[PDB]
């Protein structure tokens, strides 16, 4: 298996892209520590890591309501803060928590499950977009720093991928959705969650040691 | 004057790039409201705009200590939050406050004084870089939304530019600094604050109405 | 005037964006050498520069039919080569011819009139897009090299701008064009040629000495 | 079984640049690799290679030319400039244009272009080469979304600091100057092996990557980050 003998800490394992990651990574021989801890709590990240034991791979899987269609003037203080609390501050907490053991072993893997809203204008998702931009910045800044210790940090910039938070079954079923998707997505279809996990698998495996601090657009061509 | 008759609200007018903006913009006919209000306080932005009255241009000038050289493991919770509190959350507060009057008139200008740390890896500036990324994301997300109302929102991604916060006189006077800068900056010199204000002048003027949601790198070639 | 006392060599001055550059640059005090030489001929660029004498600014104004709608399979060898012959190879010839005098003086300005098709996928313009990418590459590669001699080379990545080659009056007049433009351009209008010349003015002036090897997207938000 | 089981892969200039490791890794993964050595600077050669090849599932567009490291803009004469485009730009469109009809007929296909991080950021002392690699990156950016409508993936590997003879031959990498420059500019602090490059190509050639469309993946140890 491509992750044989590896132990993978997956945050918010039932949220966002976690379910397909469990399936694919376990098929490939990984032991997946499927964590559900609320990492918006200061100190929670360090406790998760202490309890996990030996970690080879951190999958930083965070999601928050995009509030599709909410305008800049409707983006009130609470909606804005919730975006940062939910997917930005926990990212640094969990990465800072895992890095010491990575540095000790001069080896580690971090895959951040981000969004193409961190790459290009995404209509009607202002606060969410800026929070994903901050995550992208985290990978851009941490990646080259951690690479000195043979640690890979990379960012999957997904869009048009099936999940509960952004492309849930009721939303993607309408003719209106399908028409817009055909206009905007060159490949003309949504990604499956398994397809996302296969990219994550590459970035989590030792097949990708030379990829550092990169944002890989997983969007059917949307941001091209 | 290239800003003749225009009223310009400048945040944190004594910090970062504000002083040269005052000088250049007033030279060009603008009335510059030089604001010193602490916009980390909820409610402050709306109060500033109400007092300011008619605004043609918002200059979103925010800065925070980059903590040059501090690594990921030394980036504690407080340092991280301070970066977002100082330059990320206030940016939405002040833009959200100015947009309503722009939307009534279907005309507006916002110039965000950001950093090239929002574009590329900047050694030893992790939290600052991610917060500047969030600002770049704000311009990327808001720009196209606001452009439907004929409002320009753009981002200056500066680096290697003279200012108190990042390139202060004592720091830039050493031989070691100058040798590092010669290696990293193709132009081989720092920018003046006036040079920065001249780019901001272009983006604040009606000469730049077709520039929407862009990051212009102001870095002597560093990120090229 | 913002170009007072400057001499500007403008290639293909009766094509693409040249007319508005003549008008705006002359308004700002420049002597504009409006060149009409076929720079696809080896040797022509050096003869143009010999006849021009002292040049402060080179405006590299090149355009070729984009063949809107022609697909990859219909992009035949002649169409492909014509794109490179028309806008790629002449660009190096003319920049190579002007750089020596800039290097004697350790000062110079080059503005390359490119396209946002050098930045993002542009439906139905394959050969043209790749050739504009090559021009973008020329600015990216030459910019930092020339900056060591205090020479600025930058790239305007335009789209949705009025001109004979891409957005000519008959094409832009139709309801169908306007509805597509409203969907794809956040600003919801085309740029005027004068607006393009005002960005070029900034980049050709000594107000922009710190801008090195950059691509500035002039597209109403299209690529944002 | 192998991740390219049953697949037939046309690999251009198979002994040059990154071709040898592609053959090794792809064959280990069950691919049949058509290792081509045809000079694709000749008009008509691409379509002849493709007709000779038979059924193709994957095109690996592997092209290289001397970067002329250190040659300045003023020293980049007409021949040096033209040769960069002749060698890696014009052949890329010829060979992709030649393979796309069968991909379109089957509504399935894979193209991996072996490019360079010189298509992404300033690369000191490689001017003509950088612009030619930009043109290749433009080709993927422009073709990728067009070909995706036919369920064809086209992607670009933007490599730097990667084992190959064209850019990292022994004398170049042996100098103190090179090692100091690498340590300052390459976050991972080492060159990649060609096998590592082929493992990224393997992902992009496989059906594990169908949602990746027109992308430039930087393979450079973090250099361009
Ligand atoms: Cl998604
Ligand atoms: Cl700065
Ligand atoms: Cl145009
Ligand atoms: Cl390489």
């Amino acid at each position: 298996g491509r992750l044989a003998g590896k132990r993978v800490l997956l945050t918010n394992a039932d949220a966002y892209m976690g379910e397909a990651t469990v399936q694919v990574f376990e098929e490939e021989g990984a032991e997946v520590i499927a964590d559900h801890t609320d990492l918006t709590k200061v100190g929670a990240a360090e406790e998760v890591v202490e309890r996990a034991g030996h970690i080879d791979v951190l999958v930083a899987n965070f999601a928050v309501d995009a509030h599709w269609g909410v305008t800049v003037l409707e983006t009130d203080e609470e909606l804005w803060q919730t975006a940062y609390e939910t997917i930005v501050h926990p990212l640094h907490r969990i990465c800072r928590a895992v890095l010491p053991q990575f540095y000790e072993r001069n080896k580690g893997k971090i895959v951040v499950y981000g969004s193409a809203a961190a790459m290009r204008y995404t209509e009607g998702a202002l606060a969410y977009s800026t929070a994903r931009f901050a995550q992208r910045g985290y990978v851009t800044a941490l990646g080259p720093e951690a690479a000195r210790h043979n640690v890979n940090v990379n960012f999957i910039a997904q869009h048009w991928t099936q999940n509960k938070e952004y492309f849930w079954p009721e939303r993607i079923a309408t003719d209106e959705f399908k028409e817009d998707m055909a206009r905007r997505v060159p490949l003309g279809r949504l990604a499956t969650a398994r397809e996302h996990a296969l990219l994550a698998l590459f970035l989590a495996s030792d097949e990708s040691d030379f990829i550092v601090g990169k944002s890989i657009e997983f969007d059917g061509g949307w941001a091209t």
